[PDB]
């Protein structure tokens, strides 16, 4: 078969824009190392944050919200679980966080429903957060959690049932480009199509340059923790928030407990540089996994500084500006690049999925997507 398109990787992005293309008949072949969700990209650990106020930046709002309406589209569709609107709370010192000021800023620039709340007011809302009397806060109500690894799964069995084909456990070694058509290479054989996505994940960084690209993309090592917790303060059923928070030594977030599972944290700020083929994937390998996650945890939420019931390891893939890359090859209309969402992807993956669908039959879309420009002065060094 000679496909319509092919997706190389078919994890957060992949894997949405196989679904948006196989529910309009492209026929569509969808490539991946493992067999999506897996454990060894960027998707794992359960949940993610979804937020309409954008601290990195308000441009994000418009795709941030069709995101979450298509959200709410696949809960309608699929039976596994998708959404829970924990809201999200941001907090940090009173005019010492840029993150802070622009989630504010964005929220205001797009009328968006948030509470603001400062010091005591924050202890008091939500038993179980410590902050100091100088720390603010922006509540947003109606964003929230987006379980990661079911909304791969959800749009890998809409697709497949459309007639997508899904290749599992098949790694992509190279690309031939023509005008008229692609073609990949695998130890399983090769294949052709008309169109090419490309959204490989932390792998963008090793092998864009078989599609001669030279664009500095970093893998970074990142871990979670889950920590036995005070029910009657850390769970989901008492209304505790998901959190992106800035504090002096850096970003942390996390998430209520959800059916007695823990609260889960992770340090965003900090991670090694690694590569993706020999990353230690073992929680607690390095003394920072725990530890840098207690020393949040005691300060600010002491009453889910508990035993560690279980960690992750899993992947960003971060560009210079920490700005997405989302665009046409420069040099190849018919290649569609996905890379470089630096820690803060998931929440748009099904905005992105469109996005991607509309470059791969059309070569534009009706986003507006150039803040994530290939071609932009600040991807390079
Ligand atoms: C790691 C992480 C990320 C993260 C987060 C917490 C952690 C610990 N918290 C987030 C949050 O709360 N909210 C949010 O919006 N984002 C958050 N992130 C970031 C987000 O998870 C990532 O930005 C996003 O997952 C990136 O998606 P992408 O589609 O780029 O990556 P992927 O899901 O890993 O998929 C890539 C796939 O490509 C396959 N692959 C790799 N190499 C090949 C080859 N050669 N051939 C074929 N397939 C290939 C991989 O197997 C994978 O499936
Ligand atoms: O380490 C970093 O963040 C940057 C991202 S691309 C090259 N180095
Ligand atoms: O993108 C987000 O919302 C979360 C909080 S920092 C890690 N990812
Ligand atoms: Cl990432």
């Amino acid at each position: 078969t000679h496909f319509d398109v092919i997706v190389v990787g078919a994890g957060s992005m992949g894997m949405a824009a196989g679904y948006q293309l196989a529910k309009q008949g492209v026929k569509t072949l969808l490539v991946d190392a493992f067999d999506p969700p897996h454990t060894n990209g960027s998707h794992h650990g359960d949940t993610r944050i979804i937020r309409h106020a954008y601290g990195e930046g308000r441009e994000y709002v418009p795709l941030a919200l069709r995101s979450q309406e298509l959200w709410y589209e696949l809960e309608k569709e699929t039976h596994h679980k998708i959404f829970t609107k924990t809201g999200v709370l941001v907090f940090g010192p009173k005019g010492e966080s840029a993150f802070v000021a622009e989630t504010m800023e964005a929220a205001k620039e797009h009328s968006l429903t948030v509470d603001l709340l400062e010091g005591d007011e924050i202890n008091k809302r939500w038993p179980g957060i410590t902050v100091p009397e100088n720390y603010n806060a922006i509540f947003e109500p109606n964003s929230g959690v987006l379980f990661s690894e079911n909304c791969i799964r959800a749009y890998r069995e809409l697709a497949e049932a459309r007639g997508a084909k899904v290749l599992t456990h098949t790694r992509v070694e190279d690309f031939d480009i023509s005008p008229d058509s692609v073609k990949i290479e695998t130890a399983n054989g090769s294949y052709t199509a008309d169109k090419l996505i490309v959204s490989m994940g932390a792998w963008n960084s090793k092998l864009l340059s078989k599609l001669n690209l030279d664009i500095p993309l970093q893998p970074y090592r990142q871990v979670v923790g889950f920590f036995e917790s005070d029910e009657s303060k850390y769970s989901n059923d008492i209304d505790f928030p998901g959190f992106m928070v800035e504090v002096p030594n850096g970003i942390y977030y996390g998430f209520p407990s959800f059916g007695g599972c823990g609260l889960k944290l992770g340090y965003h700020t900090f991670g090694q540089k690694i590569d993706p083929d020999t990353i230690n994937r073992e929680f607690g390998v390095y003394p920072e996994d725990e530890s840098n996650l207690r020393a949040f945890l005691e300060e600010y939420m002491p009453g889910a500084n508990g035993e560690l019931k279980r960690g992750a390891v899993c992947m960003y893939t971060k560009t210079l500006d920490e700005h997405f890359i989302i665009d046409l090859h420069p040099e190849h209309s018919n290649v569609v690049i996905a890379a470089g969402f630096s820690g803060h992807g998931f929440k748009f993956s099904s905005g992105v999925g469109e996005v991607l669908s509309q470059l791969a039959l059309t070569g534009k879309t009706e986003h507006d997507i150039s803040i994530f420009s290939i071609n932009r002065p600040a991807l390079k060094e």
